[PDB]
C-alpha cells in the first residue's frame, strides 16, 4: 500500500522569489571551435533551450575553456567544422582548439534566436590576459552588454594542478596576481567587461577569499556541484542520487554567507550528477530527471540566482544530445527541466510533509506564480515507495497534474512528461492532463514510485 504522508502549503511562509532566468545550460568552450553548433541556423538546439524557458544563461567554460586560442585571423578546421565536443572526462589534457570571429558572430545570432543570456570563459589556465582582453572586446563587440551576463577567468582554478595547468604550489594567492593581471588587461580593452567567479566548487581556500578580494570587481560569485563521482566508484549509484547530500546543504550555506558578508549573489554556473562526463547506468537514466528537478527547486529555495547544467555531444549527464548533422534529442535530464520550465518563475511558499518517514525522499515545494495561480513541483524520489498525498492549504476550484515518468528509475528512455515524450527541436505540449482528487483543502494525488509531478490550481 503507498504511504500516507501530508502536505501542507502555507501561502504566509514567503521563501525565495524564482527569477525568469534562473534556467540554464553549460557547455564545453572547445564547441565554440565549430560556429554550425551555436549558429542561428542550428534551429534544432535553439528550440529545446526556448522550450527550457524564454528566459535563461548559456554558460561556455569547462576543462576545454584552457584549451582554446581566440584568434582574430583564425578560421576552423574541416575537423571543426563537424566537432560535437562532449563533456571533458578530466583524465588528459583536452585537444587545442581555435575560436574564430565567425563562431562568435554566430554564437549572438544564436542567442537571439534563443532569448538566453551569456556566460563567456576566458582562457586564464594557458592564455595570456592580452588575448583574453582581445576575446573579451570581441564578445562585448558582437554580443553586446544587454546580453553578455559575466566573463569568467579560468575554470575550477582549484583544479589547476591535478588538471596539468599550474605547478603542485598554486593556491589562491597566486590565482589572485593571475585574475588581477587578465582583469586589468580586459578591463583596459572593454570598460564596462562584467566578471564573476571563481567558477569551482564551493570551498574555504579558493570561493571564501576569492569573495572578499573580488566583491567590487565581479556581479555574482560562481560555484559547481557534482552530486556524485567518480564514475568507477560502484557507490556512485541511483540509490544515492535520490538521498539528501550534506557536502551540498553545507556548500550552499557558504555561498549564502558569502552573499550576507560581500552583498554578492550566487549562480549554480556547471552542475550535473556524476563528474569525470558522468556515469553510465545513473546519470543518463529517468533517475536524472527527479535529481535535477528537485535540485532546481532546492537551490531556488535556497536564494540561488541560476543554474547551469554541464552537456554537450552525447555526454552520459547531458540534458540535449546530439549535432547540427544527426539532430538534437531531449535525454531522460531534460524532462526535470522542462518540470521546472512549465511550474514557471513566483515565490516559493511553505510545504511542509509530515508522516513521512516511510517516504523520506519524497519532496515538495509550492509557488505562488506571476500569472497568480498556486502550483506544486513533487518528487517521489523512494525507489521502492508509492505515496498518497493529503494536501492541505490550497483553497481552489481545481487542480490539474503533469505527470514526470519512466517505467523504471533506470531507464535511459521511455521518459514522458504530461503523458508526452519531447520532440523534434524541442516540441513539447501534454496530451494526459488529469484532475487531482479532493475538494478546496483537501486534494489528495498517488504517485508511484521514482516519480514526479507538477500541479497547477484556477
Ligand atoms: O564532468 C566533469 O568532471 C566536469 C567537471 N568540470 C569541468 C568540466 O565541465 O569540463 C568537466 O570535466
Amino acid at each position: 500500500s503507498p504511504v500516507r504522508v501530508g502536505l501542507s502549503v502555507d501561502a504566509s511562509a514567503l521563501g525565495h522569489t524564482i527569477p525568469p532566468d534562473y534556467t540554464g545550460l553549460s557547455y564545453e568552450q572547445a564547441q565554440m571551435a565549430n560556429p554550425n553548433y551555436f549558429s542561428g541556423a542550428n534551429t534544432q538546439l535553439a528550440g529545446f533551450l526556448r522550450t527550457l524557458g524564454r528566459q535563461g544563461v548559456l554558460r561556455i567554460g569547462g576543462n576545454t575553456s584552457e584549451y582554446t586560442f581566440w584568434n582574430r585571423h583564425a578560421k576552423p578546421t574541416a575537423a571543426d567544422e563537424h566537432l560535437a565536443a562532449g563533456p571533458d572526462k578530466g583524465h588528459h589534457a583536452a585537444a587545442r582548439e581555435v575560436i574564430t570571429p565567425e563562431a562568435v558572430n554566430n554564437l549572438s545570432e544564436f542567442l537571439d534566436k534563443t532569448g538566453w543570456k551569456l556566460i563567456y570563459g576566458l582562457n586564464l589556465g594557458k592564455g595570456t590576459p592580452e588575448n583574453a582582453a582581445d576575446e573579451a572586446a570581441y564578445v562585448m563587440e558582437t554580443i553586446g552588454a544587454d546580453r553578455l551576463l559575466a566573463f569568467q577567468l579560468g575554470n575550477e582554478p582549484d583544479l589547476f594542478y591535478r588538471n596539468g595547468i599550474r605547478p603542485a604550489s598554486y593556491d589562491f594567492a597566486a590565482y589572485a596576481g593571475d585574475w588581477q593581471r587578465f582583469f586589468t588587461a580586459i578591463r583596459k580593452r572593454v570598460p564596462n567587461a562584467p566578471f564573476a567567479g571563481p567558477d569551482t566548487a564551493y570551498n574555504t581556500k579558493w570561493l571564501v577569499p576569492f569573495a572578499d578580494k573580488f566583491k567590487h570587481d565581479v556581479k555574482f560569485i560562481s560555484s559547481h556541484y557534482y552530486a556524485e563521482g567518480p564514475p568507477t566508484d560502484p557507490s556512485m549509484t541511483i540509490e544515492r542520487l535520490m538521498k539528501p547530500n550534506p557536502r551540498l546543504l553545507g556548500e550552499t550555506a557558504g555561498l549564502k554567507q558569502v552573499e550576507a558578508d560581500t552583498g554578492l549573489p550566487f549562480r549554480l554556473t556547471e552542475t550535473n550528477s556524476c563528474y569525470q562526463g558522468g556515469k553510465q547506468g545513473v546519470s543518463d537514466t529517468f533517475a536524472a530527471a527527479l535529481w535535477a528537478g528537485d535540485l532546481m527547486y532546492q537551490q531556488a529555495a535556497a536564494g540561488s540566482t541560476g543554474i547551469n547544467f554541464h552537456g554537450g555531444g552525447y555526454g552520459w549527464y547531458t540534458p540535449v544530445a546530439g549535432t547540427p548533422e544527426d539532430g538534437f534529442i531531449a535525454r531522460p535530464e531534460y524532462y526535470g527541466m522542462l518540470l521546472f520550465a512549465q511550474a514557471g518563475a513566483g515565490q516559493l511558499l511553505g510545504a511542509k510533509l509530515t508522516d513521512n518517514s516511510a517516504a523520506p525522499l519524497l519532496t515538495a515545494y509550492a509557488l505562488r506564480g506571476t500569472d497568480g495561480r498556486t502550483r506544486i513541483a513533487l518528487f517521489n524520489k523512494n525507489l521502492d515507495a508509492d505515496v498518497e498525498v493529503a494536501i492541505s492549504g490550497v483553497a481552489s476550484p481545481s487542480g490539474t497534474v503533469l505527470r514526470l515518468e519512466a517505467p523504471r528509475a533506470d531507464d535511459t528512455t521511455d521518459v514522458t512528461f504530461g503523458g508526452a515524450p519531447v520532440g523534434a527541436s524541442g516540441s513539447w505540449s501534454p496530451l494526459v492532463q488529469e484532475y487531482v482528487p479532493g475538494h478546496s483543502g483537501q486534494f489528495v494525488l498517488h504517485m508511484r514510485k521514482a516519480s514526479g509531478a507538477l500541479l497547477e490550481f484556477a
